[PDB]
């Protein structure tokens, strides 16, 4: 059985929570805290292990962006550190190809990264790869056919509808068709061989619209919108459905969790997080050992 894990986040300060939602019995399981409260991080899973990448520690004692990589083992309910990235990356995006973690974009202070680096778990080593054509913070990242896509974001001046595609074999980025909508802080994921971009912020409004990229047609198409507009949401796929968690709607830090069914093209609100928050890292892996 697999659960939806949400790590970190922001509500008045960065958070250390690790909680796991069971879509069947509806429970939230409170697990070992992050070593450091972090928001604006990303989550992913390699070899059953949950990784928390980047982010920022906003605390009443001071604020710092994070280069950290940390690993959670559900079999032991323990976190352990990994080697850090070359630079701190707040509002990062990540994707997994061939068992390697790609860290994309994000910010360090006023620096908006176009740089990208790759983590090899079997060596605990990071290595820089070719930088993106665009500086992107609040970038959404997805992997399709072992190509890495970076979608949207904020370049420090403009928010973006552009998307680009990384070919690992060429070590080269190439622009693709832009989204219909400018989005920073959207949730981006892959489902049934399409890239979905949900929500985000366009510099005026937080968004509820959702669009889907078909690589065969190189076209973005709108699908059903979410019930609640939200930026800095967490997103993941569990058993063929998309789940979006939390975020910010210009007024409150949401605890709403919505679920997209592709067969019916409908969003449903399925649970609430134990407290509202934005900027979480989210991923799916085996339930913890009791
Ligand atoms: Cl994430």
């Amino acid at each position: 059985g697999r659960l939806i894990y949400t790590a970190g986040g922001y509500f008045r300060q960065s958070l250390s929570y690790l909680e796991a939602y069971n879509p069947s019995d509806g429970t939230w399981l409170r697990l070992a805290d992050l070593q450091v409260p972090r928001s604006g991080l990303a989550g992913c899973v390699v070899g059953g292990l949950l990784y928390a990448v980047g982010g920022r520690n906003n605390s009443p004692d001071g604020n710092t962006d994070s280069s950290a990589l940390d690993c959670y083992n559900p079999m032991t309910n323990q976190w352990s550190p990994c080697a850090p990235m070359s630079v701190p990356r707040n509002r990062i995006g990540v994707g997994v190809i061939d068992g390697h973690i790609y860290a994309v974009g994000g910010s360090h202070g006023c620096i908006h990264h176009n740089s990208v680096e790759r983590y090899e778990p079997e060596r605990d080593e990071w290595h820089l790869v070719a930088p993106m054509l665009t500086r992107r913070i609040g970038v959404g990242v997805a992997v399709l056919n072992r190509l890495l896509y970076a979608v949207g974001g904020f370049d420090g001046t403009n928010r973006l509808n552009s998307a680009e595609c990384y070919y690992p074999e060429r070590n080269e980025w190439r622009m693709i068709t832009a989204m219909n909508t400018i989005r920073s802080g959207a949730g981006v994921c892959v489902l049934h061989n399409c890239i979905y971009a949900a929500g985000g912020y366009d510099g005026q409004d937080q968004l509820n619209s959702v669009e889907r990229y078909d690589v065969a047609t190189a076209t973005w198409t709108f699908v059903a919108p979410m019930k609640h507009r939200r930026s800095a949401l967490g997103i993941t796929v569990h058993q063929g459905r998309i789940y979006v968690l939390g975020g910010y709607d210009g007024h409150t830090f949401l605890d709403s969790v919505e679920c997209y069914d592709p067969d019916t093209d409908t969003w449903s609100e399925v649970t609430r997080m134990t407290s509202g928050r934005s900027g979480v890292g989210v991923a799916v892996t085996m339930e913890p050992s009791r």
